[PDB]
């Protein structure tokens, strides 16, 4: 099959939040069967980002899921195409952030060209404060509507010190080919950080990610 046990991660963001353009590559591996990935990023333009790096991690391709048997899986069916991706977080401040992703295969390697529009965040809010300290574990419910997958989550952003922001998405997800559809789900992820200097220059994420009936 074209979804190996093991698979690659190359990955380009063109970002922009509250005005500040930046560019980030990443390069990393996966287990997609596992539902496991890591990808080490590095900031290219843009360093040091004067915002919250966590706005960006979620960013940073369900095809990396734990799947049961009896689900279908809409991600790994696309491939080789692919499926691409299109995201909104709405933060309970009224900061926004828009992100969309196209997600390819080439040899071993899922490719992801991603794009982010963040605007509206406060000037002295946590985000562009650089107050926040990573996302809780969640739970993104996944149901079919007009012929894609979507998939919601109640979210959030873990501050410094104390507390959380909420954070909701609604992701789109569109599968470059007819592929079977599942009943709703839902998928359970644990997105996570290794500790990293405050520049962000350099920063390793790691996320699981398992599906249930
Ligand atoms: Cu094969
Ligand atoms: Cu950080």
């Amino acid at each position: 099959g074209v979804i190996k046990p093991d698979m690659k991660i190359k990955l380009k963001m063109e970002g922009n939040v509250n005005g500040y353009a930046f560019v980030i590559e990443g390069e990393g591996e996966g287990k997609p069967y596992d539902g496991t990935n890591t990808i080490n990023l590095e900031v290219k333009e843009g360093a040091p980002l004067p915002f919250s790096y966590d706005i960006l991690t979620t960013a940073f391709n369900r095809a990396f899921t734990k799947y049961p048997d009896d689900i279908p899986n809409y991600f790994k069916q696309s491939f080789p195409e692919g499926y691409s991706w299109e995201r909104t977080m709405t933060f309970e401040d009224k900061g926004i952030v828009k992100v969309k992703s196209d997600i390819s295969l080439e040899e071993d390697s899922f490719i992801y060209e991603i794009y982010l529009k963040g605007e509206n965040f406060p000037p002295n809010g946590p985000v562009m404060q650089k107050k926040t300290t990573g996302w809780d574990a969640s739970t993104e419910r996944m149901y079919v509507r007009d012929g894609v997958l979507k998939g919601d989550v109640k979210h959030k952003l873990l501050l410094e010190g104390g507390g959380y922001y909420r954070v909701d998405f609604k992701t789109i997800y569109r599968a470059k080919k007819a592929v079977k559809l599942p009943d709703y789900h839902f998928v359970d992820h644990r997105i996570e950080c290794l500790n990293h200097d405050k520049d962000h220059n350099k920063v390793t994420v790691y996320e699981s990610a398992v599906a249930r009936n």
